[PDB]
C-alpha cells in the first residue's frame, strides 16, 4: 500500500493496476539500489524498474510483434515525466534512464525524473528476416509500420503516465520528451499528432520527412557514381572511392577559405551559414593553401579536386529532382564539418552517409547499401520491396526519380496508410501544443548528412509563417560544423533539458544555449565553448578576449 515503495513497485507486476491498454503485460517490477557516478554516467537514484510489453500479436508475415517498454520511477521524484526518443529503425530497448542527448553525462533519471523508453513495436533480435533485408523486416507488417510511425510512442506514454499515477499517487506535473534523428521525428510527431502528451519537446536533427531519405540516397549515389573508381563484387561503382579523406579535407578547407570569416572571425567555424551558401561554389572557389582554384586545370593532384568530383558533389548537394524539375527533398549546406582533422584522424562523421569508408573494397555508405537504403525499400516503399542484401546498392543505382518517389505516398492491399501518412511529421499546425503551454527546442548540426539542416530551417520558416509569433513557443538552434546528432568540428555538446524545463515552467525562452566541443582538437585547442543562437541569429564574436570562450560571443544577425 505505501506509495513510492518497494511494495508499491512489486505490486505493479502481472492485479490492482489498471493499464490504459488491456493488453499490457508486466514482465519485470524490480527495486533498484542507487548507483554511483561513473566516468561516463551520472549517479542513478534508488528507483522502481518496470518493463513489459503491449499488444503482443502475430503479424501478417507470421512474425511475433509487441511494443516493449522499460520505465524507471525514482523513490525520490521531482514530479516530472520524461521519455527518450528512438534511433535508426528502432527495434531495441535501451536502459531507459532517460538520455538527454548532446553528449551529456547526466540522464533524466539522474535528475530524479521518471523515465521511459520503447523499442517502437518490433525487436531486432526477433524481427530479423533474412529475406526482407534483416532488421528492417518489420516493414512487412502493416500494423508494425503504424507502431513505428506513431502508435508505439502513444501506447508507451499512456502506460508510463498511468504507472506514475499509481506508484506516486499523483499525476506527473509536467512531461518532457527528448530525441535526436528518428527520435527527433518522434518529437515533432508528438507535437503535431499528440499535443498534450508532452509539455516540452527537444527534437534534434529530426527526420520529419524520413521516407524521403532514400530518395536523397538514390540521388547522392547516382550523383557520385561518375567519380567512383572501381566496382564492387556485383558491379556497382565504389562510391566510397569517389573522394579520399584528403580530398574531402581539401573541400572543407576551401569552404573555410570562402566562408569562415563571413561571421567576422577566422576560427574554423562557419557561423554565417546563409552567406556561405550564397558565396561558395566548388567550381569557382580557391584552395586557400595555394592561391589556386580548387578544381584542377590539369591532372589530379593532392591539392586539387577533379572536374568530375566537383560536378558530382555539387549535384549530390543540390538534392533530387524528377523529370519535371520538381525538388523531391531539399538541398544541403556546404559546411566545414564535411571533413575535419583532429590529430592524425580524419572526421568520418559526414562521409559515412553518402560515401562510406574509403579503405574498403565494398560499398558501405548508409545510403548506398546500408540500413538507410534497406529501410526505404522495405519500410517506406508501399508495396514493400524485399530483396537480397547484395542487390540493394544496384537498386539505388537504378532508382527512377519519376516512379519510385511515388511509393512513399502510395497505399496497397493491407498497407492502408502511406509511409508519409504514418512516419511523416510535416504539419505546421502546432496551435493546440502552443496554447496548452507546450515548448519545443529544435536543433540540427550543419554538416548532418542524414537529414538536411536546411530542410529543418525550411520547416521552421513555414511554422513561423503559419503561426505568427512562433518564437514564443518554438526555437531552432543550428550548430555549425556538427555532424549527425554529435561529432565534428563544432560545439556539439549541450544540456538541452535545463533550458527546456525553464521555458515550459517559467516561460523563460532560450535566447541562447551554451555548448562546447566534444573534439576541440579539430581546432587545435584544449576546449571551445560557444553560444548556440535561435534561428535566424548566429554567434558573433564581440571583438576581444579568448576565441574559445563563450562569454566573448553574443547571438545576433550575421
Ligand atoms: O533511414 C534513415 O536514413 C535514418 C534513420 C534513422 C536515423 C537515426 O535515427 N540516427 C540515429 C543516430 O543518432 C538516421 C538515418
Ligand atoms: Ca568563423
Amino acid at each position: 500500500v505505501p506509495l513510492a515503495s518497494r511494495a508499491a513497485c512489486e505490486a505493479l507486476k502481472d492485479g490492482d493496476m489498471v493499464w490504459p491498454n488491456a493488453a499490457t503485460v508486466v514482465e519485470v517490477a524490480a527495486w533498484r539500489d542507487a548507483a554511483p557516478a561513473t566516468a561516463s554516467a551520472a549517479a542513478l537514484p534508488e528507483h522502481c524498474e518496470v518493463s513489459g510489453a503491449i499488444a503482443k500479436r502475430t503479424g501478417i508475415d507470421g512474425y511475433p510483434y509487441e511494443i516493449k517498454f522499460r520505465l524507471r520511477m525514482p523513490a525520490e521524484w521531482n514530479g516530472r515525466f520524461f521519455m527518450e526518443g528512438g534511433s535508426g529503425t528502432n527495434g531495441s530497448l535501451s536502459a531507459a534512464t532517460g538520455s538527454i542527448g548532446g553528449g551529456q553525462i547526466a540522464s533524466a533519471l539522474s535528475r530524479n525524473f521518471a523515465t521511459i523508453a520503447t523499442d517502437g513495436g518490433h525487436d531486432n533480435a526477433v524481427n530479423d528476416n533474412p529475406d526482407a533485408l534483416g532488421t528492417v523486416a518489420f516493414g512487412l507488417d502493416p500494423q508494425a509500420r503504424l507502431d513505428m510511425g506513431y502508435n508505439s510512442y502513444d501506447q508507451v506514454t499512456q502506460a508510463g503516465k498511468a504507472a506514475v499515477a499509481r506508484f506516486y499517487g499523483r499525476a506527473a506535473d509536467k512531461s518532457y520528451f527528448i530525441g535526436c534523428s528518428e527520435g527527433g521525428r518522434e518529437g515533432m510527431m508528438l507535437s503535431q499528432r499528440f499535443p498534450s502528451h508532452y509539455d516540452g519537446i527537444v527534437a534534434g536533427a529530426p527526420g520529419y520527412q524520413l521516407p524521403k531519405a532514400g530518395i536523397s540516397g538514390a540521388w547522392t549515389t547516382q550523383s557520385l557514381a561518375p567519380a567512383a573508381v572501381g566496382l564492387d563484387a556485383q558491379g556497382v561503382p565504389l562510391i566510397n572511392k569517389s573522394f579520399s579523406d584528403a580530398d574531402l579535407h581539401l573541400l572543407s578547407q576551401a569552404i573555410l577559405g570562402t566562408c569562415d570569416a563571413l561571421d567576422g572571425l577566422a576560427d574554423g567555424i562557419v557561423d554565417n551559414y546563409r552567406a556561405c551558401q550564397a558565396a561558395f561554389d566548388p567550381a569557382t572557389a580557391a584552395n586557400p593553401a595555394n592561391g589556386q582554384a580548387l578544381q584542377c586545370v590539369g591532372a589530379k593532384t593532392a591539392d586539387c579536386l577533379s572536374p568530375v568530383q566537383v560536378t558530382a558533389i555539387k549535384r549530390a548537394m543540390a538534392g533530387p529532382v524528377n523529370s519535371a524539375g520538381t525538388p523531391l527533398y531539399n538541398r544541403w549546406a556546404w559546411d566545414a564539418g564535411m571533413s575535419g582533422l583532429s590529430g592524425t584522424t580524419y572526421n568520418q562523421g559526414w562521409r559515412s552517409w553518402w560515401l562510406g569508408s574509403f579503405n574498403s573494397s565494398a560499398n558501405n555508405a548508409q545510403r548506398v547499401s546500408g540500413f538507410s537504403a534497406r529501410s526505404w525499400l522495405v519500410d517506406f516503399a508501399t508495396p514493400p520491396e524485399p530483396m537480397p542484401m547484395t542487390q540493394v546498392a544496384a537498386r539505388m543505382m537504378k532508382f527512377d526519380f519519376d516512379i519510385d518517389p511515388l511509393k512513399i505516398w502510395a497505399t496497397s492491399g493491407q498497407f492502408t496508410q502511406s509511409s508519409m501518412d504514418w512516419h511523416g511529421a510535416t504539419s505546421t499546425d502546432l496551435a493546440a501544443f502552443r496554447d496548452r503551454g507546450g515548448k519545443m527546442i529544435l536543433y540540427h548540426g550543419m554538416s548532418d548528412a542524414a537529414f538536411s539542416a536546411l530542410d529543418t530551417a525550411d520547416y521552421y520558416e513555414r511554422l513561423g509563417a503559419a503561426m505568427p509569433g512562433a518564437a514564443g513557443f518554438a526555437r531552432l538552434f543550428l550548430v555549425p560544423g556538427m555532424n549527425h546528432c554529435s561529432g565534428g568540428p563544432g560545439t556539439d555538446r549541450f544540456d538541452m533539458l535545463t533550458p527546456l524545463v525553464a521555458w515550459v515552467e517559467r516561460g523563460e525562452a532560450p535566447d541562447q544555449i551554451s555548448a562546447w566541443s566534444g573534439t576541440p582538437g579539430y581546432f587545435g585547442v584544449a576546449a571551445r565553448t560557444r553560444p548556440l543562437c535561435p534561428y535566424p541569429q548566429i554567434a558573433r564574436y564581440k571583438g576581444s578576449g579568448d576565441i574559445n570562450t563563450e562569454a566573448n560571443f553574443a547571438c545576433a544577425a550575421p
